């Protein structure tokens, strides 16, 4: 075998505890290069003569070029040393240890996970493990209070097409009035984009972190919203913009006024005074040359303390978690301490980051609970919407992403289809509802946290920002109720099937020709197989199914009862049809 | 090329800053697969159609199976995205990014290092960068005060062969009385094994963390040592045993007496009560079944606070750093807060850990400054002492270890030859001084921090514990002055040639047949080539030397001047001779 392609490290996503006495370990090798992977381990202090314990590492999946093997080590002592025994296709075996590879175990050396502290077991909120989150763009969800509308608010109609500076009067009172709707849909949490006081239309340039923007509401109204959503089993998540503040931020206006005499000058990154200019700026900002968005020096104990007080203030209002913005530009110490603060105030408070690249450095257990799964969106777009990739590629991309972080993070990843900054998924599907639905069926049954973008559940369409920010369609006759019921049904199933929320995922079938993909979610003895026929054709397929997993399944969507004969399940799907097979366990 | 063998990650030891605006990046590939490696990068927010900056990554080294390439990216914005352009032996051009590999730059995507925070730039003490540590085993270094000598103390002679429980009376007073000796040698720091009050001989079972053990001295004496050492340019490093306390530790004593009613019961890991019994332990301890060494619950904020106070106490006494014992069994948060505390009280205080496996998790810059380089010792023993490995294997071992951590850590790793727990290195060489000297020559000119084990510089020998803990030989007649002068000479050169302390490392020559190995240390325009003839035979070697780095060199050990002709240098080395060639720059 090709040893230079084999990999493992005793940390990060390849070695991490799931409990105080259990260490999950993962190893990758060139695809098809390793047939069997066994882990020989023992307590780090075991005598050089004691027998080692064996752990067969099953193949958790494979992507474009790699095979992923996964094992679980039982370490009652909370300390462990281990070596891998790898067997190739033609029987050649080799031990893989910290020292390297060798036919002899001793020369291979041994990896070591020094100690498993309970405080370092990646732990996330139970409710978030089976949540369905709904993204609200407040300005356009519901206008419950016309008296707070910005000057020049345009009419709220379906035939409306938002402009970069449009206004429709969306506010918090509206969200309250429409909570019955959200409860009926079945969402377990609402995620709001910035709603703190800001002079701009987007609100990403914060003026007052301790106040709701007047056009959206005020503290009393926000408290009501929190309480009304809670009694309806709906949690509240706010968007925290701690990387940078607005130019109206009290601290920044002070610097603009007193210059180098300001007591808050070190709360920012200023090259030279005075602080301003035309098309020019002498201080670090969000992105490049964005005057209204001066970057905050979070490394400053004073800045950190202030933002932490902001965090305390809103959590005291009863919110259930945070969605960080440009989190990757704030230092790690801030995030480690942020988690400590947040969790000490509310163990169930969720911390979600938004990072457009490998976020492993933030998903170890000491910082964020999860991040936006942009990888999930890209794979769903190219597979169900544009058709740029086929079932096998789809499978590879999905698997590769899955092996990116520890299972506690991957299990809570926010799986979005679109957002206020992208075209609506329906439009990506060119208006084809059959493709749109197949994608939602996948989203609702895949590993991670489903995130619904307001309006998608009733079939709203739209081009990217700002056309994706149209006023929510509330007229029932104008809503796609067929779709609405589809979402509600998928949501109900997800809550009733433990494997869809707390189960693992394994690819079941992948056919590039028929463009059909199937996977299985598993929890204990329960198995739920999802088969997706992503073709505008009636296709038939043969799936492998050993009696151990059962011989009878039930399609939770149609009630049909399928039967496997001789370890095979014959299925015939309609164009863009998806089946959700439950093994009755 | 084997694409599944190529590696890089935008963090850890493969992507890290060396300053606020410079990012060091490393890429691993199967040896020989890549002949040229370039990096195309830009600010993360740069426009697509914007021209990318170029950075050539030279081959930093190779080990048994891989080539390691290294480049330096200039990032004025402190934000960078990048993709590698790898060229193979046949001229194939493949791009490598976060997405994967592709013949097209766009399809390979880019890695991203979100933001470089100055507080995240790995920083170590300046004095530690060019230090020479001397390990002192107090009981055997010098008996300065017989009044504190424990009962049964033996004689202090060369022919004294220590027993497991022998005594000689070494103490702090003795250290002070011998400071002139240590100053002459040229050591800049003293590393002491545990010396806090303990009822055992070894003192690893701390009874009182706030007191010097009576057999070694008292606080007034310790202070005197700190001051007298300091005015001698000698710093003091203490052994911190924070993973576990002794059974005499006040908190544990209270638990043994008040059991379940004990106020400090949660300061330890107790299975059941009563907290103890005959020959049996019901609480977690160091290693396995060591009743005298109860494990401390450093996760308990109260335990952390106490241990932090302990650190404050000794730092107020003027010490310059800590050598942590069993540090990998203490939680990470503890070490991060420890560093924060230690650096706040004294930015120049050093923190060294001891971990017998990949310590990358503690060497990111937020925890330890460095760790003992056990790999260095293993490589020097097999190459210089036992001859189990030849020059090429030796080269590979060094390179592999060198690429384990970021440069800031690698530069300060303690490169020891032996310790109180191993046989004397001279003994490892079977008494062959010629081999012993070549290893020392190497130790004194290689990357890292040289650590002298008391007595090695005067020719002391001995088998492992306790024969390696023999009474220090103080009779000049009994001391190997020739060797002493050799050490002193090497130490002077190290302090005068900046490249030997702050320069990088590049293998220069490695021949498995001649068993000759050479490397070059480089800083600014200065180049110091170290040539090692590790064979009992006069040999000649032709080394490659492009005129760019100079054409004339001076052997700093003999005064001999060598000249290169047409890019080549002909050197004739005597049996086990090492040369230290300075390029006059
Ligand atoms: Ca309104
Ligand atoms: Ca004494």
């Amino acid at each position: 075998m090709l040893l230079e392609a084999i990999f493992h490290e005793a940390k990060g996503s390849y070695a991490y505890p799931i409990s105080e006495t259990q260490l999950r370990v993962r190893l990758r090798a060139k695809k098809g290069d390793v047939v069997r992977c066994e882990v020989l381990y023992a307590d780090r202090y075991a005598s050089p003569e004691e027998e080692l314990a064996h752990a067969l590492a099953g193949k958790a999946g494979s992507d474009e070029r790699f095979d992923y093997f996964e094992a679980l080590l039982e370490c009652s002592t909370k300390r462990v040393k281990y070596v891998f025994l790898l067997t190739g296709p033609q029987g050649e075996a080799v031990y893989f240890g910290e020292t390297g590879f060798s036919a002899e175990r001793s020369k291979a050396g041994v990896f070591q996970y020094a100690y498993i502290h309970r405080s370092e077991v990646f732990t996330t909120p139970e409710w978030a493990k089976e949540a369905v989150i709904y993204q609200i763009f407040p300005e356009r969800f519901a206008n419950g209070d016309p008296s707070n509308d910005p000057p020049g608010t345009e009419q709220w109609a379906k035939d409306a097409r938002p402009r970069h500076d449009s206004f429709y009067g969306g506010d918090l009172k509206g969200v309250i009035d429409r909570l019955p709707y959200l409860e009926e849909l079945g969402v377990t949490a609402l995620y709001f984009t910035p709603i703190f006081a800001s002079p701009s239309h987007h609100k990403y340039d914060t003026a007052d972190y301790l106040a709701i923007d007047p056009q959206f509401g005020d503290l009393p109204t926000f408290r009501r919203l929190v309480d009304e959503a809670h009694r309806r089993g709906i949690k509240i998540i706010l968007d925290a913009v701690f990387n940078h503040a607005g130019d109206q931020f009290f601290a920044f206006r002070d610097v603009l006024q007193k210059g180098e005499q300001s007591r808050y000058k070190d709360w920012f990154f200023i090259e030279d005074f005075p602080v301003s200019k035309t098309s020019r700026t002498n201080y670090e900002t969000f992105a490049v040359q964005v005057p209204a968005m001066p970057k905050l020096r979070t490394e400053n104990p004073e800045v950190k303390e202030y933002l932490f007080d902001v965090a305390r203030f809103w959590m005291e209002q009863g919110i259930d978690g945070w969605r960080l913005d440009v989190a990757n530009e704030v230092d790690h110490a801030f995030w480690r301490e942020f988690r400590r603060l947040v969790k000490s105030l509310n163990p169930d408070a969720l911390i979600v980051g938004e990072i457009w690249h490998d976020a492993s450095g933030w998903l170890m257990g000491d910082q964020f609970d999860s991040v936006m799964n942009y990888l999930f969106r890209e794979s769903v777009i190219r597979f169900f919407a544009t058709g740029e990739i086929h079932a096998e590629r789809f499978d590879a991309e999905l698997t590769r992403a899955r092996m990116l972080y520890p299972e506690q993070a991957a299990q809570g990843l926010w799986n979005l289809l679109d957002s206020h900054d992208t075209e609506r998924f329906l439009t990506s599907c060119g208006g084809n509802e059959a493709k749109f639905r197949l994608a939602v069926l996948f989203q609702m049954t895949y590993l991670g946290t489903p995130l619904i973008y307001y309006g998608d559940e009733i079939g709203m369409a739209g081009a990217t920002n700002p056309d994706c920010r149209r006023p929510m369609i509330w007229e029932e006759k104008e809503q796609n109720r067929g779709l609405f019921e589809f979402y509600k049904e998928l949501i109900r199933l997800r809550h009733r099937l433990a494997s869809l929320t707390r189960g693992n995922v394994r690819s079941w079938h992948a056919d590039k020709q028929a463009n059909l993909y199937a996977f299985v979610r598993t929890v204990q003895d329960q198995h739920v197989g999802v088969v997706l026929n992503n073709r505008g054709e009636k296709q038939t397929v043969l799936l492998q199914v050993p009696e151990s997993g059962g011989k009878t399944w039930l399609d939770c969507l149609t009630g049909e009862e399928v039967h496997g004969k001789q370890g095979q399940l014959k299925l015939t799907l309609r164009p863009y049809q998806g089946m959700i097979l439950w093994n009755g366990r």
